[PDB]
């Protein structure tokens, strides 16, 4: 990241800390949990709205020493009053704009926020897990602001989990209790504390929406998958992800052993080995090595990170994906709770920055088979039947006689995106009870409002909705500003937290208390369906077909020999 968004980020940060101070009231609070007493505190939002905030709950007990790695336990209660007026650390991380290694391993907490500590009616529980490819991210506020949520009338929840290597780690040997997941088994605990604190807060434990965006929507996915968290909550927004994302998970049994090597480890492959190794070293140096771990072939098969969401090779007390993400949606006790999924109209868009880094990679689609999904395409790529899975894919998205990067971007909207969402449909409508599942496009494209990610993704001056475009919409962060009631970014910020808030309290995303809503029959999805219906939001609220589809059953087609791996 260039060395001016450095120090404009720099100066933001500065900004923001005393924006922090400004907003601060002296007006605190105490609340009740099982572990015992929180002080939070009252803060403005810049739209001179107010909220309780109560941040750096422990949910987990700290996971250092010989806990790291491992499944979390629960905290050890007090007795007095604990002080929840300040965030606690993330998760240990590469920044994105420094490039430095930051967080802490003692990121364990959750926070709570709401406009009304004492609500005359218990209120629907909304909780965040936010994305970052399971490597990166926060529940800080500088980020995750709740100042648009708490508009409404709802208890809003972020949580932090454990990230990369710390969070996922995976060893075969039954004996060294390593399975791997423990990020996963984090978002879990951080579940059942929400479950039984939340009615402290004012919220309804009998009312509960999960939702989350990227890696979030696939840990969200996953929550809803688990037999851990059964009837734990009672809603499910997947925004941009989900489960069986190509990227949601990998098994990264071997990875553990060239880790270590990368950080200085003497001896030989076995695992109790490594694992020691691995307990003593500096938590930044492990992260700073997560980028070499993957080799030339897995890069080239799409494998995007290292360690993450795997499947457990042997079955353990807090196991929570005890086979692949497939298997486990035909067996899934959240197929039967109203779910609402979604993506932006451009989410590819997001990859320029790396094309223009590897400009390589738009040959790729000269056969596109390296886009064949991993368990249809041979080890080199190079049998006739995956050029023949290739050649569908080249038919559905090159548009020329030579591939463009246009082209590539709209491939990745379908290979991480828009195809894993047509195969957890079509999937679930085999195995579930018939609650429905309601589908939005994100389509509003605004410069005047944006959020850190595009500076990541070199965002600046390009038109289309990228993956994560939407978040702008949902929270504060520290490059947002206040904007006019009457402007276009103000009235989607209230369509946005409006239909959230609507969905999690009744389990149906339809109100004509929301502006523009006043044409829009929003039907869910029957499994008669040929093509799927969705709410597009830009400019105006419009139902359509999803203009994906077609390349979705082109996509489809891949596995007409093969129909039982669809």
């Amino acid at each position: 990241v260039s060395l001016m968004e450095k120090l404009k980020w720099k100066i933001k940060c500065i900004e923001n800390k005393f924006l922090n101070y400004r907003l601060t009231t002296n007006e605190t609070v105490v609340a009740e949990t099982e572990y015992g007493k929180v002080k939070g505190v009252k803060r403005l939002t810049v739209y001179d709205d107010s909220y309780y905030s109560f941040e750096g709950i422990p949910y987990a007990q700290p996971p250092v020493g010989e806990l790291r790695f491992k499944a979390p336990q629960r905290p050890t209660p007090w007795d007095g009053v604990r002080d929840c007026c300040n965030h606690k650390d993330k998760s240990v991380q590469v920044d994105f704009i420094t490039g430095k290694v930051c967080g802490s391993e003692d990121c364990l907490y959750l926070s709570v926020y709401t406009n009304n500590l004492n609500p005359e009616t218990k209120r629907p529980v909304l909780v965040y897990i936010h994305g970052g490819g399971f490597i990166i991210g926060e529940n800080h506020r500088d980020m995750y602001g709740p100042d648009y949520f708490i508009k409404k009338d709802v208890v809003l929840i972020n949580i932090q989990y454990r990230l990369g290597a710390l969070g996922f780690l995976s060893l075969n040997s039954e004996d060294l209790n390593v399975p791997g997941n423990a990020g996963l088994k984090d978002q879990v605990m951080a579940l059942r504390w929400i479950k039984n604190n939340c009615a402290n807060f004012g919220g309804n434990p009998d009312n509960i929406t999960v939702f989350g965006e990227s890696a979030g929507a696939a840990s969200t996915h996953y929550m809803m998958l688990t037999e851990q968290t059964r009837g734990l909550f009672h809603r499910g927004i997947l925004m941009s992800g989900n489960a069986i994302c190509p990227w949601a998970n990998t098994q990264c049994q071997h990875r553990a052993f060239t880790l270590a090597k990368l950080a200085g480890y003497k001896g030989e492959d076995n695992d109790k080995d490594v694992l020691e190794f691995l307990m003593k070293a500096k938590p930044q140096d492990l992260i700073k090595l997560e980028e070499k771990v993957l080799t030339l072939e897995e890069r080239t098969n799409k494998v995007m990170f290292p360690f993450g969401p795997t499947v457990e090779p042997y079955q353990t007390a807090d196991c929570v994906l005890p086979k692949h993400p497939r298997e486990m949606v035909k067996t899934a006790w959240g197929n039967s709770i109203p779910t609402m999924m979604g993506n932006t109209s451009y989410e590819g868009l997001f990859f320029t920055s790396i094309l223009k880094q590897m400009p390589l990679l738009v040959k790729e689609l000269e056969t596109c088979v390296n886009f064949v999904p991993s368990e249809l395409a041979d080890a080199e790529r190079t049998a006739p039947e995956t050029l023949e899975m290739g050649a569908k894919i080249k038919k559905a998205h090159v548009t020329g006689e030579t591939p463009t990067a246009d082209n590539f971007m709209d491939l990745c909207s379908h290979f991480y995106f828009w195809f894993p969402m047509h195969r957890l449909l079509q999937l679930r409508f085999n195995h579930t009870s018939g609650t429905p599942v309601y589908l939005y496009r994100f389509d509003f494209d605004s410069e005047d409002l944006i959020n850190p990610y595009r500076i990541m993704r070199s965002g600046r001056g390009v038109k289309g909705v990228s993956h994560t475009d939407e978040l702008t919409y949902f929270f504060w962060n520290q490059l947002a500003k206040r904007m006019p009631k009457e402007s276009r970014e103000y009235k989607t910020i209230e369509r946005m937290t409006g239909i959230w808030t609507q969905f999690a309290t009744t389990g149906n995303p339809y109100s004509n208390e929301i502006e523009g809503m006043e044409n829009v029959s929003w039907d869910p999805i029957e499994k008669s369906d040929e093509v799927y219906k969705c709410l597009n939001i830009s400019d105006e609220l419009k139902m359509i077909d999803v203009p994906e589809m077609g390349k979705i059953k082109q996509w489809e087609s891949m596995f007409e020999k093969h129909r039982d791996l669809f």
